[PDB]
C-alpha cells in the first residue's frame, strides 16, 4: 500500500522459503549463499523441508550471546542447488529502536501476509517460553501462532524475525550484520 509494504514485499518475493521441521511450518529468511535464519524453537535437525522438498542441513548453529544467553537466532546452511540474493547490506550494525515496521509471513496457512506493527522498542531481556533471552524487539500488535519466523522490516532495513508474543505484544530476535560476516 506504501513504501514499507514495497520493501517488505521485495524481501518476501526473493529471500523467503517455507521451512518445515517436526515442530511445524515457519517463514525462513535467506540471507546470502545457502545461509538462512529460523527461530531456535523450530529445533532444526539433520534434515529439513524447504518448500516441501527434503533438504540436508549442511551446518547449523543456535546463536547465544557472550554470557551463554539464548538469542533465539538459529543460522542454517542448506544443501540447496541455488543461492539467495545477498541482503546482508540491509542488516543493522547495532541494537536500535525503529518506527513504522512491517511483519511479513509466508506459510501454507498465511500466504502473502503483511502486518503494519508500527513502533518497535529495543526491549532487551525477555523470559520467552521460560528461556531467558536477550536482544528482543517488541511491537504492540496481537501476533498469533503461525507468525514465528516472520520477517520484521522498515523501509531499507531487515531488523529481526518474529519469535513469540503474549497476546497484546509481539517479540522478534534482532538480526545484526555481525551474525553473517563470512
Ligand atoms: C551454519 C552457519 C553458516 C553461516 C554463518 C554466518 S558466519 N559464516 O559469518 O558465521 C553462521 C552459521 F552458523
Amino acid at each position: 500500500m506504501g513504501p514499507g509494504f514495497d520493501f517488505a514485499q521485495a524481501i518476501m518475493k526473493k529471500n523467503t522459503v517455507i521451512a518445515r521441521t517436526e515442530k511445524g511450518e515457519f517463514t525462513m529468511l535467506g540471507v546470502y549463499d545457502r545461509v538462512a535464519v529460523i527461530p531456535t524453537h523450530a529445533s532444526v535437525g539433520e534434515i529439513i523441508y524447504i518448500n516441501d522438498v527434503e533438504t540436508r542441513v549442511l551446518d547449523a548453529c543456535a546463536l547465544r550471546d557472550l554470557t551463554d544467553t539464548n538469542l533465539e537466532i538459529t543460522i542454517v546452511k542448506l544443501d540447496r542447488n541455488q543461492k539467495f540474493r545477498d541482503i546482508r547490506h540491509f542488516l543493522p550494525r547495532c541494537e536500535d529502536d525503529y518506527n513504522d515496521a512491517v511483519l511479513s509471513v509466508h506459510t501454507s496457512k498465511f500466504p502473502n501476509m503483511y502486518i503494519p506493527v508500527g513502533q518497535v522498542t529495543n526491549y532487551g531481556f525477555l523470559n520467552l517460553g521460560g528461556t531467558p533471552t536477550h536482544r528482543i524487539l517488541m511491537y504492540n500488535f496481537p501476533t498469533r501462532a503461525g507468525q514465528c519466523g516472520g520477517v520484521v522490516t522498515t523501509t531499507g532495513k531487515v531488523i529481526g524475525i518474529h519469535v513469540g508474543g503474549n497476546g497484546a505484544q509481539g517479540f522478534a530476535a534482532m538480526l545484526l550484520h555481525s551474525y553473517f560476516t563470512d
